[PDB]
């Protein structure tokens, strides 16, 4: 049971896609079901993910 600003996969979308719920569907996956993406620049934001989420990973747009 984690929480942070989970990404996406290249970091290409600033850490958070764009809209509110675009972000708590990919969350879901990773288990976050609060996931929610700050719509001004706090990127994702989701709880209740692995401790193997992938968030913070640091790196330019990679794609």
């Amino acid at each position: 049971k984690i929480d942070g600003y989970p990404v996406d996969y290249w970091n290409c979308k600033r850490i958070c896609w764009y809209n509110n719920k675009y972000c708590n569907d990919l969350c879901k996956g990773l288990k976050a079901d609060s996931g929610y993406c700050w719509g001004w620049t706090l990127s994702c934001y989701c709880q209740g993910l692995p401790d193997n989420a992938r968030i913070k990973r640091s790196g330019r747009c990679r794609a």
